[PDB]
């Protein structure tokens, strides 16, 4: 994201807060598990950067199963914490890997954001969504783009696999939101809250290749260093 480093990031995040305002009115024990993850040890990876060597090697381990017992997942996580598998239980750890994050990957301050941006109308949602992750810091922006990316991949195979976005969405916003799933005695509220928390994921995965991405309208705002 070269072009928009062309700009003192500081003033594009002023623009970026401003415009999100202005146009939208949204103000703003073991090796792997549980360990902010940039503390984790980290692969280079093209095209973009360094991300988490369990989140490389476990995304990289499924992609010969796209198309495709927490005992048994358990042992295989304590392994993984301690330092070939099922594709299902890789699946299964990258949902444990998110959750278990001392603090949500998507921040807790953005959520309420996130979900009035998916209040908006169709065209504007997706506008305000990216514009949100590009508030991001650019460790996470990286390592986000990276993922979903991943899941992109997943959704785009569905005519095989099952799952496309939605289906995924549903899935890993809990994870990745690090909130409470679905049951059955929700509340009216409870649950289109889990639906729109779903509907952000789901918003990341279709457009994953413009996340963390200014667009010009922000940048042409501004003059650049």
């Amino acid at each position: 994201l070269y072009f928009q480093g062309m700009w003192d990031q500081r003033l594009v995040r002023l623009a970026l807060l401003q415009h999100l305002r202005a146009f939208y009115g949204i103000k703003v024990g073991g090796k792997i598990f549980g360990v902010p993850f940039n503390a984790l040890p980290h692969s280079a990876v093209p095209e973009y950067g360094h991300i988490p060597s369990f989140l490389v090697d476990a995304c990289t381990s499924l992609e010969d199963h796209i198309h495709t017992s927490v005992i048994r997942l358990k042992a295989l996580k304590n392994k993984v914490d301690h330092g070939s598998a099922p594709p299902c239980d890789i699946a299964g750890l990258l949902k444990q890997f998110f959750r278990e994050l001392p603090e949500p990957i998507l921040p807790a301050d953005l959520h309420e954001a996130l979900l009035k941006a998916q209040q908006l109308g169709t065209e504007e949602k997706n506008k305000a969504t990216l514009l949100l992750s590009c508030l991001l810091a650019d460790h996470t922006v990286h390592v986000l783009r990276y993922f979903f990316n991943f899941l992109r991949n997943v959704s785009l195979r569905s005519s095989e696999n099952k799952m496309d976005s939605s289906n995924l969405a549903v899935i890993f916003a809990p994870n990745l939101l690090q909130t409470s799933e679905g049951h059955e005695k929700m509340s009216s509220n409870t649950e289109k809250k889990l639906r729109l928390q779903a509907a952000v994921v789901q918003t990341l995965i279709d457009y994953a290749s413009d996340i963390g991405r200014v667009p010009d309208f922000i940048l042409e705002k501004i003059p650049a260093m």
